[PDB]
């Protein structure tokens, strides 16, 4: 159906930039808006600034989004809820406080939207998949595409894809995220699979398209890694059992050319100063989220066999103090070949 | 084979940025290399500054890169001839020109790469099709990729595609195009249509690119402009019997976000000032490739029935000046939609 819907109450576990960008977007489909943060003294000073000071400044709130430390109120007669919460919390969340939630959520079978993006460490397993593993999938949906927050939050044009088992489910949430003036759009797809996998690697990518520049190269030498780099996403999505649509939409394509476009992001200016020579140990000083991801998506790929050449590579500069010019040479050094691509027509 | 090869001589038809930028490619494969020009007097110019003052001012070329405005001259001895001229002044060469150089080309079965991208407005031809016209497709080939004339020309790193009917005809190229640092690496493919539907698309889609932009959107808009664009491309294609291969490789996703993402290139400036208003008959001022092609593109994809919505309401903004912010609600009253990707893994 192209007819919005729009609700009374929208819950938003996750108070940083994204989820308060989104709670911006729901504001105008939300009667009532709660954004779920941890620090109770902060989420105090939030509400009366008027402004998410501590992930999102510059951006006044709408005045029906609402910031409670308090799981229980924050949950309490929403009829959508969003995981925004960093991956290493998330799990934590859970055992310590999804307690009700989880209860309500099953009782009132209300919708889970993931916005949550990367890989847990310990299982090596996808935000989705850990929130899968306290609520039902039929429950669970993905959001994902270029999306900077900034961007979102103060209503500039954005398209996303919200992907979901049933393709249905995805449809009905896309009624509902997608706003009235057609300042935030969304398209559904199947590929949950697709669409972590994606928002994942994206961060180790953008992390080479910011050794690519540091090292000197140009934009002809950016256009090719994200294009390179996309294969790797469609591989690792190819051996987890994702059915790979999204790899080539707004998840994967999308997501992966603006976070790799993105000179500012700290994973563009960590790999820059990599590609300039730095060593890892110096740079430090907030990581990112490229960085973070390189291990456990290296042991991923590993244990599934995958190979993906670029983000290998990464892995090596960052983690194994490699020179960023032998990495590149070691890359090239595969010879001559074909592109690599089938047919989409026969 | 990922060993290359290395010619005596090599003719370079097009004495523009991008052929004198392939000249600087082949003056380090090749042991004598002519770039073709047609007025004599500049012709003197040039080879006496050791540069191109007249497209690619600032590049010192190499010694081994002699211009000459005798074609007979120009192709007598080449080991492989490459084409770079515009697509309008195409047919005319041959006609006028191609006399002598078609029946060398045929006789000593020269390899030919077809660099120059459009549509002829008389046929809606593309250009590897007009050249065959007078050159068998045996021995055409098509390059293509994303390759900023000046990063080329330079020898900053780039990666392009080489399409061929026949993959072992590309590869070939590939093993001649390909630079001893890896500075400039060639990947082969089939997909020489969808190679040249890409080239051409890509700067209608980059003014549109340029449209969001001073229409007052950011990246996240142009990410979705990339990612939507490129299915028309990929329709386009499927309509002219390509294979589609290309789309998602360097010619087409490659391509498509480098030139997008150019925001001084010629299409985004005229495109940017669209979006702000002005009307395309006080811009003008050297016209942009996208504006030349947005017409015949039109008509293309008309006679073939094929939907290309982006690129439509480009056309309208461009030639019958339409309101880009009513083009872009035009656009927008599809409703809600999926992504409309097949999945890749069954
Ligand atoms: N920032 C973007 O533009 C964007 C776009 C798409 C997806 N994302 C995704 O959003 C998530 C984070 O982005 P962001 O900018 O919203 O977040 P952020 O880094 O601004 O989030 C900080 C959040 O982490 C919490 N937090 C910090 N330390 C904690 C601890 N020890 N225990 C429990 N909670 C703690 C805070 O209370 C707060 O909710 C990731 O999953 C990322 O991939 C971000
Ligand atoms: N510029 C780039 O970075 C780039 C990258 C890829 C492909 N291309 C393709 O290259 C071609 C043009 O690009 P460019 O920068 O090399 O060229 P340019 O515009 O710098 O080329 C000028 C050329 O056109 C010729 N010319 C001008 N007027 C003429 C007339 N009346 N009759 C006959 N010849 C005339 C000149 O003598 C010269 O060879 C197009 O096919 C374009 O799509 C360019
Ligand atoms: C991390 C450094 C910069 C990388 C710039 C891009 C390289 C692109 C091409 C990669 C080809 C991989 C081929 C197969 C092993
Ligand atoms: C030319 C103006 C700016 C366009 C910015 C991008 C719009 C992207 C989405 C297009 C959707 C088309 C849907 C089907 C008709």
């Amino acid at each position: 159906k192209d007819e919005l819907l729009y609700l009374n109450k929208a819950v938003v576990f996750g108070s940083g930039a994204f989820g308060t960008a989104l709670a911006m977007v729901l504001s105008k489909k939300c009667r009532e808006v709660c954004v779920w943060h941890m620090n109770e003294e902060e989420v105090r000073l939030v509400n009366e600034k008027r402004e998410n000071v501590l992930f999102l400044k510059g951006v006044q709130l709408a005045s029906n989004i609402t910031f409670t430390s308090d799981v229980e109120k924050a949950y309490n007669g929403a009829e959508i809820i969003l995981f925004v919460i960093p991956t290493q919390f998330l799990r934590g969340f859970f055992e310590k406080s999804g307690g009700n939630l989880i209860a309500y959520a099953k009782e009132k079978q209300v919708p889970v939207l993931v916005c949550t993006k990367g890989i847990e460490r310990s299982t090596l397993k996808f935000p989705a998949e850990i929130i899968g593993e306290f609520l039902p999938s039929p429950l669970l949906s993905v959001l994902a595409g270029p999306s900077f927050a900034i961007e979102v939050a103060t209503g500039v044009f954005t398209c996303v894809s919200i992907a979901s088992a049933d393709i249905n489910v995805a449809r009905r949430l896309q009624r509902i995220m997608s706003t009235g003036d057609r300042s935030f759009v969304c398209w559904a797809t199947t590929d949950t699979v697709g669409c972590e996998v994606a928002s994942a690697v994206k961060n180790v990518l953008a992390i080479g398209s910011g050794v690519a520049n540091g090292l000197g190269m140009g934009l002809n030498a950016r256009a090719a890694l994200i294009m390179r780099g996309l294969l790797e996403i469609r591989d690792l999505t190819a051996a987890l059992g994702g059915d790979g649509s999204a790899v080539f939409g707004l998840a994967g394509l999308g997501d992966l050319q603006l976070t790799c476009s993105s000179e500012l992001s700290r994973n563009f200016t960590v790999g820059k100063k990599l590609g300039k020579g730095l060593p890892i140990e110096e740079i430090q000083r907030a990581v990112a989220e490229g960085v973070a991801t390189a291990d456990p998506l290296m042991r991923l790929a590993k244990q599934l066999k995958v190979k993906m050449p670029l983000c290998h590579q990464i892995y090596e500069i960052v983690y194994k103090k490699k020179n960023p010019r032998d990495a590149l040479a070691d890359l090239l050094s595969c010879g001559l070949q074909d592109e690599g691509l089938p047919p989409l027509f026969k």
